[PDB]
């Protein structure tokens, strides 16, 4: 209360521990990076209220580390989240490798009609890229999943790559007008 929302969307992110999920949260939501960030301890959430076709739209992101953990924990996690962020580190192709593992947890978890998206993040390693943006793009399609590479630590494709879940989303769960 005390702030005027249309819309409240949990949004879960989910790859591999160090990946980079918690610095996209952080620049996202507060727009702060850390180099020397460690593996997150327990569950985390921060909230941006974006606007889409004139309504304001509460974005709840969730972050937890990219590690296994119990069955009770993983339920409270996915529990009401309408999107999904599956990340992997560009500059690590075992990570973009992995992404099939993530998709097995989201489908044994998560509530039915859930909007996906795949991000490539630490884009400016690019000089160490391991991961072919052609390659991960056609996964994204083949998946019907949304695809953005990311830079948490320069900000690029960030706001797009979170914007797009969330404009996703709001389509599915409202009306809209025709010209
Ligand atoms: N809780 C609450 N907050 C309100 C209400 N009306 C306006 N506000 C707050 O005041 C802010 C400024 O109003 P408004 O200009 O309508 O915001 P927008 O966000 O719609 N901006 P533009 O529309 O861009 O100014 C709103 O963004 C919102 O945070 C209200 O009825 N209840
Ligand atoms: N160069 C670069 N480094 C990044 C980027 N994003 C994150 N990192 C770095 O990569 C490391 C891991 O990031 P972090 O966000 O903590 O990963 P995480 O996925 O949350 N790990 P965990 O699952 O264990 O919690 C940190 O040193 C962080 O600063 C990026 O876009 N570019
Ligand atoms: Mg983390």
């Amino acid at each position: 209360m005390g702030y005027d929302y249309d819309y409240l969307f949990k949004i879960v992110l989910i790859g591999d521990s160090g990946v980079g999920k918690s610095n996209l949260l952080s620049r996202f939501t507060t727009d702060e990076f850390n180099i020397e960030s460690k593996s997150t301890i327990g569950v985390e959430f921060a909230t941006r209220t974006i606007e889409v076709e004139n309504k304001k739209i509460k974005a709840q992101i969730w972050d937890t580390a990219g590690l296994e953990r119990y069955r009770a924990i993983t339920s409270a996690y996915y529990r009401g989240a309408v999107g999904a962020l599956i990340v992997y580190d560009i500059s690590k192709s075992s990570s973009y490798e992995n992404c099939n593992h993530w998709l097995t947890e989201l489908r044994e978890n998560a509530d039915d009609n859930v909007a996906v998206g795949l991000i490539g993040n630490k884009s400016d390693l690019a000089h160490l890229r391991a991961v072919p943006t052609d390659e991960a793009k056609n996964f994204a399609m083949e998946n019907q999943m949304l695809f953005t590479e990311t830079s948490a630590l320069n900000s690029d494709n960030v706001d797009k790559a979170f914007r797009e879940l969330i404009v996703a989303i709001f389509q599915m769960v409202s009306k809209h007008q025709v010209d």
